[PDB]
Parts: C-alpha cells; structure tokens; sequence
C-alpha cells in the first residue's frame, strides 16, 4: 500500500533532515511531506516570537487544516517531534492513521505535557557546549538554545559522516523546548491524541535519547507496536535510512 | 601550505552547498568559512528587503572586514558568486590572496557588470519551470526568481545524488540576479577587482553554463589560470568534490 508521510524534524533542526529519507520513501510510491516548522530551516520567523510549542506547531497545524475530508497521513516525528504529534493530534485525530516516534519524546494523557522532557533532562543533564539565552515572549521568560557543535557531533550525530554533520553546523539554528510552558499547558486528551495508533522506532545506541530514557517511556505509556533497529545512532535516518523506510511501509500497510 | 578558504554560494542557495567540500578541505589542513550571503540559506532576511548584489554581498564584505590585518583568504565562488567576488574586491583586494570561479560568473573591468548576466541569458534562455515575481526596493523595481524543480534536477543538479536533489528542493530559496541594477552599477575597478589573481575552474559537461558560455568568459577576460575539470556536472563541489579539493590544494600552494 501507499501512504502520504508528513516528516515532521526537532527542535534546532529542519526538513532537511529528512533528506536521506523522502527520496527513498517515494521510491516505494510513497506521498512524502518534509515541513518546517515554525523558526525552522528555512521558515522565515525567528525563535523569539515563537512563545509555546503549539505556536511552533504552526506549519504542521496549517497543513493538517489544508488536507481535503477523508485524506489521512501517517505522521513521523523525530526527537522532540512527538509533541508536535501530540499537538496535532488533540486537533486532527480523525486525518492521522498513525503516528511513527523515531527516536522521540512520547508524550502521555494522565501526565502534564513536560512529563516526558522533566525525565529526559534527568537522565541526559549535561548538554556540553550547548549554549543557553533568555527571552520573553507573551509575559512569559522562555529559555531558547543553540545546540553545541561537541554535542552535535558525539550525542546527536555520533556515527554520521561528516558531511551530514557539516549540514547540521550549518543549518542548526536557536530553538526552545518550551519547558516551562509545556508545564503548565491542559494535558494532551484521551480522546484526540490518546486515540491515534502509536508505533515506536528506537535504537539502544542513541547517545543523547539514551536506553533507560527510551525503555522508560515505552512502560509509561504503551506504544501499539514497537521497532528496535539496532545500530546507528539517533538520527536513524540518516544512518539507517533504508532501515526506516522499511519500517514505514509495514506501517502504511498495517494502519490507514 | 595551508589556506583560510571562503566558500560563497550561488543565487537562491546557501553555505549548504558546500556542506562536502568543507570537511574535505579541513581534512587537509585549511581554515573554511561558508557564508549564507543576505536573505540566503538560514539569514533572517527575505530577498524584498535586499535591492543590489552589493547589499546582497553583505555578510562577505562583513566578514572580510573582520579579518585582521596581515590575513588574507582565498575566495571560492560558485556560478553567480563570481559577481561578489568582484563586489568584495573591489573593497579588500589586500586581503584576497587570489579569487576562485567554480563554473562561476567572471565579471570584468571593461564592460558594465551585468556584461557577463546579459551573456548568459543569450546562450540560457529557457528557465524551465523556473518562477519570477517583482518586488520594489529603493526606488527600483527587481525581478525575484524560484528555481524550478525540473530546471534543478535536469540542468543545475544532473548528476548529482537523490539526497542531494532533495536538500536544493527542501532549502533553495527565492532570489535574485539584480540584473537592472548592475546595469546601472559603477564598474568593477582596475585597481581592485583587477588585480586580484583569478583561477578559472569548470566542466564542460555544465548543462546550464554552457560550454559556449564558458568559453567566450575565459576568451573576453583572460584568467591567471583555467582548471577542467572532466566529467560532473554545474555543481562540481558535490560531483567532483575530490578534484575541486586538489585543485584548490594546489591553489594554496601557489598564491599567498
């Protein structure tokens, strides 16, 4: 069968990301939709008029308005991208057959939002290089920052070539988790996002989304299927391109 | 010997278009910059806020301004980055150590500096699928461009990778040529763009600046030195990656 992926990158990052991944897709006869998000790649804003991830969500938001009734897509986030899923998903449950976490934050219902990134800086404290600034935006003091080229290299990119890790220096921009808004934000439901169909990729290699981080929130909140691809690193599509291709055409033929 | 190289882009690209080259140089012992000239690659501004190729040449001209004295650069520029070279030298010519055209633009001193656009034209006429809009900065009416998608792949990308082809898709922005405007520009001087030493590097198999292009540029303004590169394609620094290296390897070695 054949599906329309929308692509959706992490914080600091762009589509480009995903340019391994959407030429091997459409190979299959895939529709692939790689999309900025808001103050990403090439969008024309900048981080410190963004004030919540749902605003950050913007252009994924906007696209899922733009699909004509009974067109549904299978949503792929990596990293961080998994609460712009869930974002979607409390909008337009009913135009996502499924939603992919590749290496990502899985959002829950009975948590706050922040639940999931609260532990993730407990197990992965030191972010290296990474600097760090401030800025208000809606009267509230939101932390932005700029990932460290040392981590980019080590944790993010461990096993890229470094061509790919050259895009990253030169493409990586300011960006925010929104923490702190995300903490106080009304939880994502149980009947728009808690109703989507939930595959979970990961590898136990990934240097920064590390294994008790991963395993821990699979018992959190259990995905309806699980992928382990072993090797690679955390951007599995870049290292195991042909990996998540393969993994994302079982999925188009399981869920519609 | 070792060199600081500056890598300058062409129209509606970015410093991403090196992202191979510059780990290449590095890993032979060079300082690199890749700059994102104005409204280019990840710089905040968009190209209606930009109203001559000397405004766009800013972040060059910026960043040579930066160098301290006694450091000179070797400047690379690909396809229409030859015109900011010339912009560039005709400010700090004491600080090139020798400028580089990677099938490039090679403005000269005798003609005005759209001499080389207007040639272009003639020999290129057919855009393809390639869009235009007009905008108003400063008085003057510009003539902005999209690249089209089949131009890209049949005639500026025709030999490169898929993941190659889709990062020009993904992050190829809007643009322009300022073409009415450096009709109207003063000419590049003697005494500056003049003297700086120039090396001449291109295929023959280029299917956008064509042989006949080529050519008569080398034939109106004889360069110090011409390179050929065999085989590849517009974009030799993702095609021949390996062979522009040696080159500018041996060009370091030959003018300080």
């Amino acid at each position: 069968a054949f599906a329309h992926f929308v692509l959706i990158h992490t914080i600091c990052h762009g589509a480009w990301i995903w340019h391994k991944l959407k030429p091997l897709l459409e190979a299959l006869g895939h529709k692939v939709t790689a999309l900025d998000l808001a103050a990403s790649g090439v969008d024309p804003r900048q981080i410190e008029e963004i004030g919540s991830f749902d605003e950050y969500s913007e252009p994924l938001l906007t696209f899922l308005e733009a699909l004509p009734p009974g067109e549904k897509v299978i949503l792929v986030g990596e990293s961080c991208g998994g609460l712009n899923i869930a974002i979607a998903a409390d909008k337009y449950c009913e135009k996502i057959a499924a939603a992919v976490f590749h290496n990502s934050v899985l959002p829950d219902t009975e948590h706050c939002p922040s639940y999931v990134v609260d532990k993730l800086m407990e197990v992965f404290p030191d972010w290296k290089d990474t600097t760090y600034f401030t800025y208000t935006k809606d009267g509230k003091e939101i932390t932005g920052l700029k990932l460290g080229f040392t981590l980019l290299r080590e944790n993010l990119y461990t096993l890229c070539g470094p061509e790919e890790y050259e895009l990253a220096k030169m493409l990586t921009r300011k960006g925010s988790l929104f923490q702190n808004i995300l903490a106080k934000r009304p939880f994502f439901t149980k009947e728009g996002y808690g109703s989507i169909k939930k595959i979970y990729v990961w590898t136990d290699q990934d240097e920064i989304f590390l294994p008790e981080f991963q395993l821990w929130q699979i018992e959190n909140y259990k995905p309806d299927k699980v992928y382990k691809v072993e090797g690679g690193d955390h951007k599995l599509q870049l290292t195991k391109t042909k990996e998540i291709a393969e993994i994302l055409q079982e999925v188009a033929d399981t869920y519609n």
